[PDB]
């Protein structure tokens, strides 16, 4: 699995690899993938860069981050999903200290057909 | 909805907002999201990171319009896409002194099961 | 590397395999990246979906995919970058038929603080 994680700019070195760690976590109990497959990349966002409801966040808008995108080759059940997303979202608040309800999860299910790991698609390498 | 905006670095800080409040005004007319569920992400790139055609504006390429990566939760309709795709295309242009011909979306739809909001699912709420 | 490939839904499994297999290929060579850690996700896109100028494909816009965005461990030079966008353009514009001018990539460089594998940042791992 592959883990977009769009978040604040300023965190320190600390906090980013404690992220990085908890939503490893998070996606290893929820959807059962082996750990060391697992892929993290957090992209850090200015609050000039980040709007919500019009307004940018160096503007005074509410919190809107995390944001996170959760690519994943396709199989997991709507309720394999549906726990995923509940746990990379209660971890990356608690690990942030963000509202909860700012959180976003977008799943990418890819077809087997449409990924590849090593120039190998996951439908050849029997996933 | 979400828009993620590829943008070439050099802008200033008031024309960023103007583009947020902009496109967040095109979103909400052309698929009538509530205002507060718009979200717009500028991911800023050095013209190093850009390439068109084949090369960077360095190398030669003409200078980058926007690209904007709009995800929404399926169920939008055919019409409501269209008139989305014109709506964020015509402000592009207009707030960033743009060829219109030039501007690109790109509608990723999420399904119901795969999108998340305060770590519940789309479908476990109304929608 | 993480690529992720936006593209016309309706192309055959071999092409998309072969799309797979010559983006990596491509990687390796411009960058250096170990073939293994190479992921590609594909991601098809309806025609009603991809806008160019305003309209979209089903609505008669020019040729406007695929289009790139190369999520990369931050550290390679301008010249890296530069071969990358070259040989990422010309090997999926032509495994998938399209002209080279209708293609764009866009880099991301995560920070190896930013980055995780296995639950461990890039740093921690020595990269």
């Amino acid at each position: 699995p592959t883990l977009e994680v769009f978040l604040p700019a300023g965190h320190d070195d600390a906090r980013k690899a404690e992220l990085i760690a908890r939503l490893t976590g998070a996606t290893v109990d929820s959807i059962g993938a082996p750990i060391e497959s697992v892929r993290v990349l957090l992209t850090e966002l200015p609050a000039t860069h980040i709007g919500l409801g019009g307004r940018s966040a160096a503007d005074g808008a509410p919190p809107s981050l995390p944001v996170i995108v959760a690519i994943l080759i396709a199989g997991r059940t709507d309720e394999q999903k549906r726990a995923l997303i509940a746990a990379l979202s209660e971890t990356s608040a608690s690990v942030l200290d963000a509202p909860l309800q700012a959180t976003r999860v977008m799943i990418k299910d890819i077809p087997n057909t449409d990924f590849g790991i090593g120039g190998q698609t996951a439908r050849a390498l029997g996933r």
